[PDB]
């Protein structure tokens, strides 16, 4: 219950890029709820973002100090920044969202019994105890309300028990009566638990402004007032400013910020009477560290299990595989093998279809989760190498179910080779070709990080793999014959003809007998399996935070 | 300057679907600016939407009367409803947005000289005279600000010179100083031009509330107050309600609406003293009507000219045609004609490529403009049959430029038949096949009106057109031989072989000699040109308003 108070002080100076801040000074006591209010463009989104400790070094000079000391990464585990946008996964319920977060945030030396009841204490500490089985959703999946998405985001940050909670415009997008009941619980933290809540309200209401203990005006840099907030109106009356009509106190002193009198004399009056009074108050880790890698993998596989299933077994993607499998069983119904030219066109349609679908659907995976990943990683929850291996191991499970259902339905209708040993070789070649074609699309989406531009580069790439696959053109013109050795469609189609026909000898046009080999064609699809996953990792470690 | 005043009166009763409204009475004088404010769910979005005249008949009973009469379509040309969302075209500048609207809204009997200076009077009557050459844009195209998108929407409605302007939450999404300067011009209309502006502000500010002449509270049905707005605070003081702390007057009396005292005694006190005092105040057209059809077509072709060009000459669609034309000229470089099997696979790749691209890109045209069309049509600007023929005639101009550039580059590299009469027959067959494949996608998107679901039904349809086109399967199994006669890819590929080879006789495998005919293959692609445009119209007149 916060038996470690943080007395935040800051006497900093400008933050340039023009100056955003210029001269801000102030101090925050434990047990106070403070609002930082000002016009749009006054740098209130930077004073919060530089007193949590997220801006430093180059163009930020000052003497920000926590607890009469220095802002250190030791005194940054007791600090929580609730940002302005919410980044949650949709298909998880509210209770299992905060249990997956509680197993990753809280340290390893505890047990899994004082760790998942610290996640259902925060359920009842905020108001999230009625909606704990509703899914979260988004604006395509019906779930919790917009005032309870913000309460999950604050509950995401209270699991580590901070002593300083910085929030960046919480009540933005909330209606009139949920923005009031969210200020009631943030004022209850600082008055009941002894924390040091600091927030920046955009345009406060009339009875929201009564819930504050301290305000701080910012007008394009320097500050005009810092004080109790019940005596802000009486202060400017002594300077000679009073409203002409009954009005909100937070509309009055925010009009005085952007020059509208009812801003040159206001700054000079501040550094004569009020600013020189707040200045007066101024041998292991080898075998365990590999075992902590795999528990981060076992939790990241269970979180993303319903996310790797929504995109895989989509209902408009089941319809495309069921439609393509009735058309193959009807155009090649009860086929004969003694007419080679139709049997080779069946086997080449399977190479086109299962190279285009896994590659095109794989370019959307990494661009859509870049914002969630770079926030979740820069708080010490996981690294790149365990998030990457949860997408690798979780996507080669789900994507083998629709090609195995295509080939059970179609193999025995179209009369391919009878036997259990030719059926299992045709299935094995096709499931390796689907995994080698997926990795082409994973590498292209990670190198580009735009879903529209990556979609037209995997489309152009597969066009050159189909045309060099060996079915349309018989005599490649002598400077383009090298190009077929880099395509995945070439090695699959030359394998499938080797199961069904072998090398002549029963059917003897020598488009059956090839020029590659069989172990050379399965040794290269393994090189393209691993090789396109290594290049997807290196394109992702290039986005240096 | 509004020399026709409208004195709006309404003594209506409930509007059910539960009751939304219950007992509302009131009257509006000319020259008054009135706000309709209340909590979210109190039916203030229906009292406006039923006093403009957009709700009537079944479950709406009352005695709404304009100018001591009856609400008639004669007295509805002097009425303007500014809705809550803005539906504009992005690539147009602000000046030519309001000139294209001025040629369609203002009547035909004027000239085109007192019609396009009535569109640059409204430019300066509002504040749209500095940004009149900036494009409008959206949130993908950088253009005008969000407070000036709302001023174009009010300028869209002032061209007909109304005398009663009803606005539905104008200042929603605007910041603090643009919401004030938009109320300054709406208060200037009613105080300077004599109009009868009626609006519904969501959460007014402190000095926005000083700009009102009349308010009307609504609490879930019945009304609590209607009066001057400068004496709303003194009225509830006589009922026994006063604030305990200095506050916005529009936050106080909106908390009294949803029950929070500082709502059962408030309604009963209204129908004793205040409600029985507002009740006391209570032979041509044949040759001209075809000439007015084509001027609506000549303006709708010029509006949409930059919209049919942004989607056609997209930069990621030029790259796909330039890439596919280097790969054809390189895999078939300097080809020989005496080897028939490679020449037939070239001609079938052109049939696949130019059937898949026009059909897939055409399903997005009509779903993305359904909201703009059904608003713009139910105000008497155009009909369905002139909006349809501007999309038909405007899309068969732009989509013939990339297939003509594909075939100029590639025909002479791959060594097809030399001559000017075989070159112009190959170009003519391909440009008819692109127009017949576009109309398949126009008909599917108009029948479904969802872009995701229509994209997987044109993809399944073209898969059955490719497999029955006549290249992969040689011997179709006796109950599927009918199916090739409905595919567009069949008739194109059998035409292209007839230009290049004829019927044997120089090359004599009889996959050259077909079974259809030549005039039978061009008579059916014309039947699929017109036939897929008739079905797209009938699917669009099915959405009955
Ligand atoms: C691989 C590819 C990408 C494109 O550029 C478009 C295109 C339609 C040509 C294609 O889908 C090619 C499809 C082919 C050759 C055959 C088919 O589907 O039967």
């Amino acid at each position: 219950s916060s038996c470690f108070p943080i007395t935040l002080k800051f006497v900093d100076v400008c933050y340039r890029v023009r100056t955003i801040l210029s001269g801000v000074t102030g101090m925050i006591s434990p047990g106070e709820f403070m609002a930082v209010l000002g016009p749009s463009g006054s740098g209130k989104s930077t004073l919060l973002n530089a007193v949590a400790g997220r801006l430093h070094g180059s163009n930020l000079t000052g003497k920000i100090l926590i607890n009469d000391g220095k802002i250190t990464k030791q005194t940054l585990k007791r600090t929580g920044f609730v940002a302005q946008d919410d980044l949650l996964y949709p298909h998880l319920t509210v209770r299992e969202t905060l249990v997956f977060v509680a197993l990753l945030r809280l340290p390893r030396s505890l047990t899994r019994d004082v760790k998942l009841r610290a996640a259902e204490s925060v359920i009842s500490e905020l108001g999230l105890t009625k909606c704990e089985n509703t899914v979260v959703g988004n604006t395509f999946i019906r779930g919790i309300s917009g005032g309870e998405r913000k309460r999950v985001s604050i509950a995401h940050e209270l699991l580590i028990n901070p002593s300083l909670l910085v929030l960046d415009e919480p009540t933005s997008g909330l209606d009139a009566t949920a923005a009031l009941r969210l200020v009631q619980t943030l004022a209850g933290l600082a008055h009941g638990k002894g924390k040091t809540v600091v927030t920046s309200i955009h345009q406060p209401s009339s009875r929201v402004f009564q819930m504050f203990d301290t305000v701080l005006l910012l007008s394009e840099g320097k500050c005009l007032f810092v004080g109790k907030g019940r005596d802000a109106m009486a202060y400017f009356e002594s300077v000679g400013f009073s409203p002409a009509f009954p009005m909100n106190p937070a509309d009055f002193l925010l009009d005085l910020a952007n020059g509208v009198c009812q801003r040159q004399t206001l700054v000079t009056a501040y550094d004569t009477l009020l600013a020189p009074q707040v200045k007066t108050c101024i041998g292991g880790g080898i075998t365990t560290c590999i075992a902590t890698w795999f528990s981060q993998l076992c939790i990241l596989l269970h979180r993303l299990l319903k996310e790797r299933r929504h995109e895989s077994f989509d209902l408009l993607r089941i319809f495309q595989v069921v439609a393509a499998s009735i058309l193959c069983g009807l155009m090649w119904w009860h086929s004969d093998y003694r007419d080679v030219h139709d049997r080779l066109g069946l086997l080449f349609f399977i190479s086109i279809f299962w190279g285009v679908l896994p590659s095109f659907n794989a370019v959307f995976t990494f661009p859509q989760e870049r914002a969630i990943f770079t926030r979740e990683r820069a708080s010490g929850m996981y690294t790149l190498s365990s998030y990457f291996m949860a997408h690798v191991l979780g996507s080669l499970s789900m994507e083998l179910v629709l090609p195995a259902s295509f080939l059970t339905f179609t193999y025995w209708m179209v009369y391919l080779r009878p036997g259990i040993v030719p059926f299992l070789l045709t299935l094995s070649v096709l499931l390796l070709y689907v995994l080698a074609s997926q990795g082409l699309g994973l590498a292209l989406g990670a190198a580009i990080m735009d879903a529209k531009k990556a979609s037209t580069i995997v489309t152009v790439t597969m066009l050159a793999f189909v045309l060099t696959g060996g079915y349309y053109v018989n005599k490649v013109p002598s400077g383009m014959v090298w190009m077929k050795y880099v395509s995945t469609t070439f090695y699959c189609y030359r394998l499938l003809v080797a199961i069904q026909y072998g090398s002549g000898e029963e059917i003897l046009e020598e488009e059956v007998i090839g020029d590659v080999g069989m172990w050379t064609s399965v040794g290269v699809l393994f090189l393209m399996f691993f090789g396109y996953r290594v290049l997807a990792y290196l394109a992702l470690r290039r986005i240096k935070h």
